[PDB]
């Protein structure tokens, strides 16, 4: 049972729009919308979406394996050794949000301050004392974007496992000698940095040049979660305001995906005429080039929706029914929709290019979609006694200042983490929070395992957060 | 009664080193050390300081007025109009941490997300509806460092008032016409940006070229808080670890200031031989060039302590008794003191160049000195019933979703803010926190009105913070 | 009769290696090597080549038309209008070395100081008075590389004609309105800059992604000049020193092209065993990435000559027989060949990425191959009486300072230029020299219509230039 | 007899404005204007000047020594050793235009291609074979502006000698050890780069902060050449067009200098009322910030000619009688004077910031003032038999290809060079031209030892250059 299974199970249930069942449905955790900063729903005039992993949620682990397999074949096709074809994607290993260190070839899990929580070389997990030889402060400067790459996305999931697979292979293949910053193969030296780049490159290639999008569109039921509730919600959003799409993907892909997502013998409610996905949107924009989209942007173009190709030149006309946009900026959306930032709830999955940047750069309200969260919640409520026991040992160890406690703490931590996978929870490693966690609280006003949980709150709802107080203020 | 008075009153009391009186002294707020992230004092091996507004706390408002007067004379000396000499520094107006907008010439108080809390043009406070003509989202991109300058420091206090003084003068002088981005004087157009730069420049000039440092050193009792408790604390720090200084200031100034700060007929305790300020330090470093200091740094030089001038060339020798350093980097301190980041508690007052950067870039533990805080605390504990009434009206207005409340909220907010000054608290405007507040919590592990509050905790103390939990985790 | 015909006619003649016939052959202009700076051939220890338009000279106009046709189809394939398919490459229009002005959409011919010689909008040649509305000083800042693109190469020939074709089409198509900086198509505005970029992009695409290289290799006799004299010369070069190749092209293409160029039933002389093209080289280097090659370079890789693919990682071994290199730098060639700059005569065709940069950045001796020059010479010696008449009218107009002369000067100039084409000589427009001319003199020590003219000088030859004197020095 | 003596001797003679004596005066070399590119004087509508070393020519070696002495005292004042005070400026050593190599601490004389002509370490002249250990190709990349500083100006003359003085001192002082890239002083290491920077800095300091300008203005007869012919020429320039000034210097200095230069009991001709220097100018501009002046420039300000200080803000009014400008750009001059580039003859002395940049960036016509040239000419016409003998030995050595010649060539070269000084001619080292020479020909249309030689040509004069031909074109 993966996280995408949990979502598709909730996707298969019709929507019960009784005002009481709604209140009762969103009492269970898996249908709640969690609040990091207070949000008056009546002040939202525009609802924004990205597509990939928001409207279209890719079924795990089928889609990650397909991304892995395609990437492995691309590397082999440029001269990586054949053994890579013996690799197989293992969803139990990678947790989203790790930091790969191109200098020493380590996958690292870190907190909001760049403190090392977990270090693994290949599939070898390094313990506290042994990491200090390369990380003498148990600390990394995340700002050093030349050395450290953060695997923020679910697209990064297959490369996350791959980078481990690769380090482990070369470490243990006798044709290579291991060195501190890479592998020596007689007279070729492959640094972890160039090995990293090759992977990064081959992932890019399978999305933009290879067959990933092709093989996806030929089996959408296998790879894409469908939910008849999705047209319902969007329809209701259009009743109280405006709805727009701003995806990085291209209109041909966006047309294929969006058509499938709306492929039902009915419209928003069962029994209504079916409507084309574009009619649920007031403004459609593709090739968004996020995060550059929230700054200067790119040139605003117009799609020829028959040919799928862009019209030549810069588009200077107004927002029309039917028109589809390419490029532009976040200001394009504000100007054409007559909106201000805090009028806009922008629903997305990218913690950086969607959520952080629209908040910092524009003042947009944010809703963060976390696919895995559907499985993350399950593990949490089942294992809450372990975390409660952990909270207990911390408090007791704090009283002790008036030694076997510290070793029991590291043990219940280890056991709790493993329930989430080899790399542990998305949001923490024991009692210590992650960089990812920290970002979700700081930048995502609302968050959930799917934005469909918004169907279950009335449109007048005041999401409430607790006010933050400084130490001296309590 | 200013904040510097509160400190100098606590500075004049001898230290009562009984283990009970200590516990009892640090129960009152004004002597507590507040904790944002847990800190084991036994893990600190090195204590770091800056000087200005940390070891040497400049008496308010005497020092701000001297900085103001000198700056006003410098502007007049390059052809600003004479009326500036009629200005007089008013400590009730400026609050540290404001953002000056060089485009529209407004002083702005903003929160962690760049939300406008207070906007003032000159001395004219703009209300909510009227700000939206220049700030259509009530929002500024703080990242636009070409348009927005944040007045982080107490050195920025006199220019903060000056920029208002200036806008107000030109607005109301009939020789000028007001325009949106500056003032037109017949055929000269002075933009708020160039007016800003001139000020910024004249502040720099009085510190580095003018007579500010001179006039300070000729009346140190008037301008610098002295506390016989300061040698005590440093001595105790040297008993359990190493102590270092890293100031941006120059050795001649640092020698004058530091000598005064240690000018007592005794050493650390009354009755002990007096020691020279340098002997309380394991490593002294001047011309630190923070924040560049925590990155690549500058070249490490050696001071000729007799002449006050630097020796020629790059210093390549080891840490010696007596030697004084110039430039270098934070790695210089680690290497010479044999320390790792989390071994170091670095005590400073600059929220950016001291605290934020040593944490993000190095993994240093941080203690933030907030001078004004001594007065900020006083206003808070006296007016806690106003804030409690505010907290009450927010909760009640939240229940109301089952209109005169919203106008009473803005009224008790206004009254509370004014008690702090015309620009309100350092840390908030009503129930909404500031950018500054947000940074103190995020980057300063410990904070206080003076680092001398550390004298009152034993050296084994485990400062404790509450663990942070995500919404779904409670 | 094009220039490539003149070369292929000389290529078809066997080499007569009698010491007298050599001296007599290189007396005619078409077989001379012209000298801009003195060059002792005995001091050359290494001979360097690029490939495209040096070893492999592409037959005109067949190859330019194929590049044009392919480029036109690529633009149509991204939504340019169909009429482009009615275009046909016209070799009489473009002269290499023009400057396209992306602001006003003009092809421009300019001198060493950026003085306008010829301005054409589409196919409309603007006369002196009319250009001053956009060029008020008859001058362009060639340094403004954002506005001006110099069409240096023979690869740029088809886009040179295309950019004219395009401007002329849109100017005169009624579906568009002409404006100063581009064309308005209802609500799309196509600037000359974006139209330029699209072309630049589609040229890049046909070389690197399209079928140009494919269609070339399937008809090498149609598209590539072959000369049995080429192995002879290279063999003799290897007898007195070392010979190397450094091409931007890829090893698969370089293998196909180079094999054809050496495809003869004999080796260097008729009757000798045939040798494989690689054996004529001491060091082979592909993917050179010139001009970046003469600075920091790229990473040195090693080609797997069986698969055509690069080996993975950085190559750290020595120069071996058989090895082929990828990337690297000019220092790679010096180090492996044990050479200094002035030991190296580097033979190439790119006035910038080959010749200028190897001279300025490294101190290499340079030989510039100018394909067109074979036709340029023919026009010059036939029309020398026109140029002599021009020289005469200038001198006479200079004496006149003690008006129909100035109009006769512009008339004989016009007539002379046209003999070279619609855009005139590569090297001049009348008595005024071009930017290109100026660069050849300043940066190319030797130059010729083909480097094969070097076969006709003994290996001890001291090429001689006249010493340059300053005015006051004569 | 220095070069400034030759000028001041010509400055002391009244102007004989008979049309015959003029023709006869400019037949001698020392009063000719030499032509690098043809120039119709009737097409000049605006005459431009800088001031320092053009209108005001500083008397040698008095002014260089004063610059040296002041600079030496400034270095001593920041802790350089006392022995520097034993240095004394020696005008026989430095030639303008050398390249100092901050890596190996060598003064170098180089040609247009960065070929080493002369290398001196301190005062030790390195011969051909010995330079190849640091310069293996006898070649430097002049583009590497981090390593190489070109001493273009006469202001650079005293530092040129100083850098030698310094290297020689430290090399031979026993308190220091010499190393490849600097000097080790126990535990301080002074690199030639930092030693260079210190000098560069101390030269800047004496001009802008020290007493150089002060001590100049208190003895203008000692330090500044005065010529009553200067008002004459400018007056005649104003009769046929417009005259402007654009100096980097400040208005207070420019007022002091310019007043002295016009201090005569008469105006342009003897017997005319004296006029104030400003009235000879249509547009005066100070703080020009060349070469940035010929690009984007700085903000246009207006000087308060009574106070010497700038008015506050940006000046937006028109060109008025009496107004003085500060900053701006070259476009400011064109717009206010209604001129195009080729309308403007700009007379200056800086080969880069004046001449090269106004030509490349704007299309200005250029006149280059070369102070030293008055002495350079004298040495040349006296020693023409040595150069003729040199030209002879080169030709003979070229015939010899059908060994004591090559050693006689290096000997007559050495003897010829020394007549110019220890570093030889400005324009050559033997038969090989310098980088400086090359630039004068390429960028200065006209040049002379003083622009006063323009008085001797009528205003209709067509300066003539020989047309340049490519090898194949003769």
């Amino acid at each position: 049972t993966s996280w995408s299974d949990r979502l598709q199970n909730a996707a298969d249930m019709p929507a019960n729009m009784d005002k009481h069942a709604l209140k009762k449905y969103r009492r269970e955790a898996y249908h709640r919308v969690f609040v990091n900063r207070s949000l008056a729903m009546e002040k939202i005039k525009c609802f924004g979406f990205n597509m990939d992993y928001t409207l279209a949620v890719y079924k795990s682990p089928e889609y990650e394996s397909l991304g892995f397999e395609l990437t492995v074949e691309r590397l082999v096709s440029i001269g990586y050794p054949q053994e890579l074809l013996s690799f197989a994607y293992d969803s139990t290993f990678p947790t989203r949000g790790l930091v790969f260190d191109t200098l020493y070839g380590n996958l690292l899990k870190v907190d909001a301050y760049g403190n090392l929580l977990v270090c693994a070389h290949g599939f070898n997990f390094i313990r506290g004392p042994e990491t200090r030889e390369q990380y003498p402060n148990k600390f990394i400067q995340r700002d050093d974007t030349e050395r450290f790459y953060i695997l923020n996305t679910l697209f990064n999931l297959p490369e996350t496992y791959l980078l481990a697979c690769l380090v482990d292979f070369f470490t243990n293949c006798p044709r290579y000698t291991s060195c501190e910053t890479g592998f020596k193969d007689g007279d070729l030296f492959m640094s972890y940095r160039s090995m990293f780049q090759d992977v990064r490159d081959a992932v890019d290639w399978v999305h933009y040049k290879g067959s990933l999008k092709e093989k996806t569109v030929e089996n959408l039921e296998k790879y894409v979660v469908k939910d008849g509730k999705l047209p319902l919600l969007l329809s209701r959003m259009k009743e109280v305001g405006k709805v727009f799409l701003a995806t990085n993907s291209d209109y041909k892909y966006t047309d294929k995906i969006m058509t499938y997502l709306f492929d039902f013998p009915h419209g928003p409610k069962p029994g209504s005429s079916h409507r084309p996905w574009q009619s649920y949107f007031d403004l459609i924009l593709v090739d968004a080039r996020k995060p550059l989209f929230f700054g200067e942007g790119t040139v605003l173009r117009q799609v020829d929706t028959k040919t799928g190709k862009l019209k030549i030149g810069t588009y200077t006309g107004p927002l029309q029914h039917g028109i589809v946009y390419s490029g532009g900026s976040s200001d394009t959306i504000c100007d054409l929709l007559g909106a201000k930032g805090k009028d806009i709830l922008y629903i997305g999955d990218h913690i950086f290019g969607d959520i952080l940047k629209s908040k910092k750069r524009q003042g947009w309200r944010t809703f963060l979609v976390i696919p895995e969260f559907a499985q993350e919640l399950h593990v949490w409520t089942d294992k809450s006694s372990l975390f409660e026991e952990l909270q207990s040992l911390d408090i007791f160890l704090a009283e002790l200042y008036k030694s076997s406690i510290q070793r029991r703490i590291k043990k219940v931590t280890h056991d709790m983490d493993m329930c989430y996978g080899m790399m542990g929870s998305l949001f923490r490693s024991g009692s210590r929070q992650t960089l990812f966690a920290s970002q979700v609280m700081r930048y995502a006003d609302l968050y959930a395992a799917s934005f469909i949980n918004l169907l279950y709150y009335p449109f007048s709802y005041l999401f409430r957060a607790a006010h933050v107080l400084m130490p001296h203020e309590s």
